C-alpha cells in the first residue's frame, strides 16, 4: 500500500465547505508543504497571503467570476511569485508549491481548490489590490481551504492515449 | 502520522543513479500520478513521452544544459502540453502533473529531478527535433528516473518571512 498514491488519486476540487474554521497548525502545514516544492536554481520565489479579512475575501468573491466560494469560507492561501528572483521560472515553481498545498490538504482531511489568478489582468488587478502585493509580486492563484461539507469524489482522468515512446 | 507530507517533506533532486532500468509498471504508476493533476477548465492538456532510446537520452544530455544525468538513465519521462487545448495554462496543468510525478517517485524509493526545457527556446527546439514532437505540443521538462545511486539529503525550505498575513 502506498498513501502518497492513494492521496494524489483521490485529491478533488472542492468548493462547499463547513462553517468551521481551519485549525492554524494545519494551515502552517499546509504552507509548509508548499515550501518544499522543488525550485529552478533553487531560488525559493514564492510567498504566501493567508487571508482571514472578511471583507477582503468578499470583496474578492465579488470581482472573481470563478471564485464565488470565496464567500463562503474562514480563509484562503494565495500563492504568489516573485518575479524579481525567478522571472522564467516562478510560475513553474508556484504551481509545483501550490500542488504540494492542495495534497497536504487532501491528506489532513482538508477541501482545497486552486482558481486561477495569473495569467488573467482582470483577476491580477483584483487580487493584486485587495492584498497591496507589491509590483514584483505576481499572484498565481487563490487557494480556498475548508473542512468539506460533503463527500466529494475524484475524477479519473487515466488516458493511455497521452501517453507517447520515444517520440511522439 | 501522515504518509503524505513525510513524502512531500522528503522528497529531493536525485540526479546519480543505480545502472539499472526501472519497472514497467513503476513508470507507468508515475504517468497515472501526473494524470491526476488539477488542470483548467479541466482541459487536461498534458502529454508524456517514456524515453529509452540510448541516442535520444544522449541527444537530449548534451544539448540541455544541467541534463548531464540523461546519460546515466535507462529512462526519463518529458512532460509536455497542447497549446490547442490550453493556450493559456498549460504549463500550469503540466508543473501540477510533473509534481504529482516527483512525489510518486519519491513514494515507490525512485529518485527523480525536474530538468528544465521550458520556457528557454533553444532548449524546447533540442526536445521537440529529438522526439518529433508537433508544433501545438510545448515540451516542459525532462524528468530522468532511477533508483538512487545513494542516501540523499532533503533541503528544509521553510522560512516564515515568506507567510504573510491578509495581505503583503
Ligand atoms: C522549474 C524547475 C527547473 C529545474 N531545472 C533543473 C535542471 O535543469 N537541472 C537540474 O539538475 N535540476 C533542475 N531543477 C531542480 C532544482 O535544482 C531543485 O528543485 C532545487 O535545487 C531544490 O532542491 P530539491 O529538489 O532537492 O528540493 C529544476 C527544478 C524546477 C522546479
Ligand atoms: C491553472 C488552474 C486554474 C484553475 N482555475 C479555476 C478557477 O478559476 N475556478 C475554479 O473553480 N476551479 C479552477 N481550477 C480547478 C479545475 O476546475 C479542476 O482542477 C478541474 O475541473 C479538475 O477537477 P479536480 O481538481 O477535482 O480533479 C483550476 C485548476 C488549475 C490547475
Ligand atoms: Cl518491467
Amino acid at each position: 500500500e502506498n498513501q502518497t498514491l492513494e492521496t494524489i488519486l483521490n485529491r478533488k476540487s472542492v468548493r462547499k465547505y463547513k462553517d468551521r474554521p481551519v485549525e492554524k497548525e494545519k494551515i502552517d502545514k499546509l504552507i509548509r508543504a508548499g515550501m518544499a516544492a522543488p525550485s529552478s536554481r533553487d531560488r525559493r520565489p514564492w510567498e504566501f497571503i493567508i487571508v482571514t479579512d472578511r471583507k477582503a475575501l468578499d470583496t474578492m468573491a465579488e470581482g472573481l467570476p470563478f471564485a464565488r466560494m470565496l464567500k463562503e469560507t474562514r480563509q484562503a492561501i494565495v500563492v504568489c511569485g516573485d518575479t524579481i528572483k525567478s522571472s522564467n521560472a516562478w510560475f513553474l515553481d508556484c504551481s509545483a508549491a501550490s500542488q504540494n498545498l492542495l495534497l497536504a490538504a487532501e491528506s489532513m482531511g482538508l477541501g482545497a481548490v486552486w482558481t486561477a489568478v495569473y495569467p488573467y489582468p482582470d483577476r491580477i488587478e483584483i487580487v493584486r489590490k485587495e492584498l497591496r502585493l507589491p509590483d514584483h509580486i505576481m499572484p498565481l492563484n487563490v487557494i480556498p481551504v475548508g473542512y468539506p461539507m460533503q463527500k466529494e469524489t475524484p475524477k479519473n482522468k487515466y488516458n493511455v492515449q497521452q501517453i507517447h515512446h520515444n517520440g511522439w
